[PDB]
This record gives C-alpha cells, structure tokens and sequence, in this order.
C-alpha cells in the first residue's frame, strides 16, 4: 500500500529528525546533488536506506541521503538522491520519496532533473524552469481508476516567485523519457516537432503523484549538455556527470532564495 | 490459452443465455454504461464473474455484468463494466470480452468510450464516431506472429450506417493513452500534432483484438470534455462522469437505433 | 548478468565452430532468410538452440540457424532469424545475440529487418540503409546507469562503404515499433510527422545493445510493403512473404559485397 509504506516512512522521518512537520520537500537530481551543501546547514542527515519504503525489495541499497535543512521560514525535507524508473523497479519506490515528504508535511515539491536542452536559445549550466511536461514513458505512478487533472501541473504561481528570485529565468516544457540510452538525433528532432524544450529521464512521474495526492510542484532543469545531433558532435557523459560541479553555488544560492520566497 | 478461454466462455454464454449465437456486441464506456437501459431490457443478465476468462481471479468488487438484448433483428451481447489497462491486469482481461462476444457469433463490435475533444468544432455532450485510432500505448493485446491489417479497423460501412440514424454526426481520430492521469496541455498540443481529434483511455487493444478474430468494429465517443489546455481552465473528472449520466438516454437511443439498421 | 551468459554462449560458439574469433556478426530478420545462401559457403552451422541463451526464433522463415562464414579478409557470425519483443520476451534475451556475438569478437553488427516504406519513392524489394531510428516503444534493453550516445548510431562510414557497392543505395530513418499489429494510417501519418521513412518491429534495441558494447552498426531494412493508407488499398501479409523471397541472391550479394569492404 503506498499510503501505508508513506506515512511508515514520516514516522520515522518525523522521529530521527525530531520535526513534527516538514512544509517543503526538494528532491535533488545528479545534477543538483553537488548544491546540496549551498541550500543551508543541516541538523538531521539520515541514510534513504534507513526509511521504510526507500530500498526498493528488487535488490541493492539506495546510495541517497535523507537532510532537515532550516531555510527561510521554512522546513524543508532534502532528498539527496532519486530511484530512477531505468533501475526497473515500480514506479511505487520511484514516487514512495514524494509521497513520504507528503505525508511528513509537504506542502510544495520542487523536483530537480539534469536535461539536455532541445532549444537553441539554451546553455550548458542553465536553470530552467519547467513550464509543463509530455510524459512519454507509457507509464503512470497511479493503479485503477485514479483519476488527476495536470492542468498547471507546474505551479505558475511558484514559477512567479522563482522569477521574484531571478527574473531572467527561463521556462521550457520538459520530455521525460524511460531512458537509460540518450535520444538518436531523429528522436531529438522528433521532440522538437512534439514542442519539448528540454528531455530527461525523471520527474514526470513523481510531478503526477504530486499532483495526485495534491501538493504544489515547482520543477527546475539543469541544462548538462545540448540534446543529440545539436553540436554535430557526439554526447560526452563525462561532460555530462561533472555539469553539476560547474554550477553548484549558483544553483544552491538560487534554490535557497526561491524557497525562503514560499 | 485467450482464444480456448473465449471459446469456452461462448459455450456457457450460449448454455446461459438460450441463445446459440449473438450476432452484435456492444462493450459500453464509463461514459455510456449509465444508457444500458435506453437499449432495450435484457433477456438474460449475467455476472461477468461467474463466466469463463472475463475477471482475474484476485479482483475488487468491480461487479460487471454481459447481457443478452434483442435489438431488432439482432441477438447483442452487451459488455456492462468493463477492465481498463490502467487497472494493471494482462491486456488478454482487457479484449477477453471481444474474443468471447465473436467466439459466440458477434461480427460486429460496438466499442463505446468516453474522450476528451481536441477538435474545434467538438463539444461536451456531442457523440463522435471513431474514423480512426492512435495507439500511443506501446502495447499490443497480440502475442507472437499474430499479424494483421488495420486498414479500415473502424469499418466505413457501419459509419454509413451510423449516419442514417444521425446524418449530422461527426467523425474523428482517437489517441488511446494508458491513463488513469489525464493529458497536461503540452501532451494536448502533442497530439493535435500527431493528429488526434479525441483522447481517451481504452478501445485502441479492443479493436486490434476484433480486427484479429475477424469483426468489424464501430466505435463511438462521448465527448465527456475539452481536452486540457483547450480552455484556460483545468479538467472536473465530476463533469466528465456528469456529461455521461447527462448524455445517457439520447445515447442509448442512438446506440438502439443504429443497431437495428445493422 | 547477461555479459556472463554473453561470454558463455562465445565461449560454445568459439569451441563447436572451432574458430576463436569473429570480427563481423549478421543478423538476418524475416524475409533476409533467402539471403542466407547468397552470402557465401559457410564453415560451419549449428542450431541456435544448441547456445546458451538463444531463445528459439519462431517468427516466419526463422530458422534458428548459425553459420560461420568467410568473407573477404572477414569471418562472419551470421545469425539466420532473431527474437522478437512481440513475443513477450524481456530484452535481454532479444539482445543476447548481439552481445554473444559481440563476446565472440564481433566489431561490426549487421542488423537486417522488414519494414515498411513511409516515403512513396521507395518500392518493394528495394534495400534501404538505416540512418537513424525512432524507438517508439517506450522500452530499453539496458538498464541501471549505462548511459550510452546515440550519435552515429548507424556509422557513417558503413554507409559509405555500402554506397561504395551500389552507389544507388537509399537511407531512411526506422521507426522501431512494439507490434505485432500492422499500424492505422493514422499511425503512418504520425509517423511521417515524426519524422520516420520506415516502419518495422525489430532492431533498435539490438542496436542499442550493440553500441553499449562498443560495435559499430549497419542497418539494412528491405521494404516489404507500402505502410498502411499510403496507397488506398489494405496490406497483404502474404505480399509481405513474397517481398523477402523475391529479395534472396540480390539481397545476399549486396551483403557479401558490403562486409568485404569493411
Ligand atoms: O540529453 C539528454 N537526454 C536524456 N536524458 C538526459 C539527462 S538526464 C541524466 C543524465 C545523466 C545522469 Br548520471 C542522470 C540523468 C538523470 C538525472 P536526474 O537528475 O533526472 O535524476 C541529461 N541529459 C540528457
Ligand atoms: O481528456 C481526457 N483524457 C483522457 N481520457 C479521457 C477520458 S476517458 C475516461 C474518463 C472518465 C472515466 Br471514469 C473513465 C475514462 C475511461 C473511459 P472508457 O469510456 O473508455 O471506459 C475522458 N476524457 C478524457
Ligand atoms: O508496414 C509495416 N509495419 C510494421 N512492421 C512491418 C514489417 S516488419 C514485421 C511485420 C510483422 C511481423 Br509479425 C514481424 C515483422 C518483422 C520481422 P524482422 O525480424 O525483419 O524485423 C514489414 N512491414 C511493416
């Protein structure tokens, strides 16, 4: 039972942090993961392993840290650390770390994905807001007649405030794919066509559980390379897993001063 | 074995009913299933449960019932509840009623379904025939070399038909999506892209499973809403079920009428 | 862990055809089959069977068969019929030949398929060689973190070396589809807007599968038909076979011509 596994999961969350209620949630990407230290000091850290729900039964040991980080007014939950539906697990344990936040309190996500920009106005090491997404997996995090409208499914007020943060900030639609190969440089022109502004392997799923259990969603992008066939060079994915490190401040600086705005 | 399973489930369909062969099938929408009585009433009422292949065997009350109604010169099977592949079961539960409807004689399926309107002309309440189908499912109710032609799926004839009962009836492409989330706005303008005028959640494995066993298919929308993002305003799952309790005797007349022209 | 079973199955490749190494691997789908004479007298044949981890292909034509055959300055794997994903199989065993194959030397992969021709120009029986594909079916034969680029997925430089044997030589984008259901003309026009110039049901997890190991791909699709509603009658899945038998000593021929070039 989600439901179940997710409030097992605050439980615990809510005793190993001695905090009752944690308002915000910020789930971190590999491409966010080196921010972490720019959001604030912790007071709890605890190993993902350790929560109930977490460690996929499949196999392995979720290598993710759970952090309680004060920012602003706020309290805020830090999941350092994502099951990607790639791993092949249910999307049960891929979405389990957003509705545990739920049920510890969460009143906003804000879910971070590293992408490849589709747009030629976008730049390696570029934040961008998520405007709306194509979920093109051919999945849903929802069993039986669940039922949720994705309508403003990204919070245009949330966008608002992002934007009080830094009004430069730019907005794109982003295509979550089930991964783990990158796109050919047909499938690329293929997303241009659809109207996707960035492509990833994330997040889609856990924006509609979000939405389903009625949490507020801000997602932001890191734009670590420009998608297949855009250069008229090959993908690096050593470019690609150190994209991250280049921006880390910046991006931790950015996420810290758009949540204190909550 | 699917087509064993149909077989046998005809044999009892036939032992039940007193009626050695049912010539149409009707599987109704959620958007439909409240128009079963504007049908005609039934000689016989059957729980799906109690037939050969129909429920899985650890199921929820999802209750279900097949028909036998005359209609004209017609003996037709009519599907009452019906498993969506949102339910998460095998596809073979999905078709199983097609395959045991032709298994007892039905030529013809009458596949019902409630969708979103893509299309400008299309309004809340308007019933659409099925002119064709996207399936954007990545799934097949079809296993190994089962290799067939869905060139013409929805037979042009029974369009014809069709329109002697109504001649103003409109025709379009459905998108048949996995569900149970319904589209965010980006999806929409996604497939008016790829040329879909209705979207909805089922009907697409049906019809390759009659087109298979060898029926002709005319489906039928309700159009339960606009599709999302084609008002600035987001999707009332309430006043989708509203549209079809709302729509239930002129589409159940419609649906009677076109039958006995068949 | 299929790059054990792939080391196995080269290891009983290595020991029953008594050749250590081959540096070229074929893969001949449905309708190549014919080809299989043409390409030259082989060494050596085995069952597929007789193999660690080959499932038997039971597609139509599919015989099941290993042949090592020389080729120029090449000794060439040539596997005579493939799995299908529509067989329900997981992708590690769709794949498993290629990456046996690759275990056994292979440095180049020559993926054979049917398709269907999107773009008009293209007749029956004409050869096309793959330059990019659209896998549409939401699927990856790798999974955890193997990141791999798509990039000249289908090298360059092979085609090159295929036009350098018959200058005339035709290149199309494949759509990779789940099947095995024939599309709607809707679809065919989905994927015209998608940017597809051939449709099949194989292949482009093979190549996936195959650059992740590090082979360079040709892919070779003959075009068995015209896709659905491009020209107004239906297809012919008999047509279909006489596509395959008709394209035999030609198909065969180019082959040999080609793999003595690399
Ligand atoms: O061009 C692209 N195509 C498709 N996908 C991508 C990603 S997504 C990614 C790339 C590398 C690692 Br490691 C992890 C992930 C997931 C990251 P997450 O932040 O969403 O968890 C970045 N660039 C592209
Ligand atoms: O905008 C839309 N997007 C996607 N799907 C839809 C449906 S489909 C539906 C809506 C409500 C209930 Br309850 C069931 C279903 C399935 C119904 P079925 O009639 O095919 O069995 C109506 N409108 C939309
Ligand atoms: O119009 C078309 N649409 C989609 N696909 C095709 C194929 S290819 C094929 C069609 C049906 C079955 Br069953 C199997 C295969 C593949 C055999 P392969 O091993 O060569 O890939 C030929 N024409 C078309």
């Amino acid at each position: 039972d989600p439901d179940e596994l997710a409030r097992r999961a605050a439980q615990v969350i809510a005793d190993r942090t001695g905090i009752g209620e944690h308002d915000v949630a910020v789930v971190l990407g590999s491409g966010w993961l080196p921010a972490v230290a720019a959001l604030g000091s912790p007071t709890t850290v605890l190993p993902q392993a350790e929560l109930p729900g977490f460690v996929p039964p499949t196999a392995a040991g979720h290598a993710g840290e759970l952090l309680s980080v004060p920012i602003g007014a706020h309290r805020v939950l830090v999941l350092a650390g994502r099951i990607h539906a790639y791993e092949g697990h249910d999307l049960r344990y891929v979405v389990h770390p957003v509705r545990a936040a739920r049920a510890a309190g969460a009143q906003i996500m804000v879910l971070t994905n590293a992408a490849g920009g589709l747009r030629a106005d976008l730049q390696v090491g570029q934040p961008v807001l998520i405007s709306d997404h194509l979920n093109l997996t051919a999945r849903s995090p929802l069993v039986g007649g669940e039922f949720v409208d994705l309508t403003d499914a990204y919070s245009p007020r949330l966008r608002e405030l992002a934007r009080q943060s830094d009004p430069q900030l730019a907005e794109g639609v982003y295509a979550g794919l089930p991964g783990p190969h990158y796109e050919t440089p047909a499938e690329i022109r293929m997303l241009q066509t659809l109207g996707a502004d960035l492509v990833g392997m994330s997040t889609v799923h856990e924006t509609i559980a979000a939405r389903a259990a009625g949490a507020e969603v801000l997602g932001v992008s890191l734009v670590t390379n420009l998608a297949a066939g855009i250069t008229g060079e090959p993908l690096s994915h050593a470019e690609v897993l150190a994209a991250g490190a280049a921006s880390a401040t910046r991006m931790g600086a950015l996420l810290a001063d758009v949540i204190a705005r909550f």
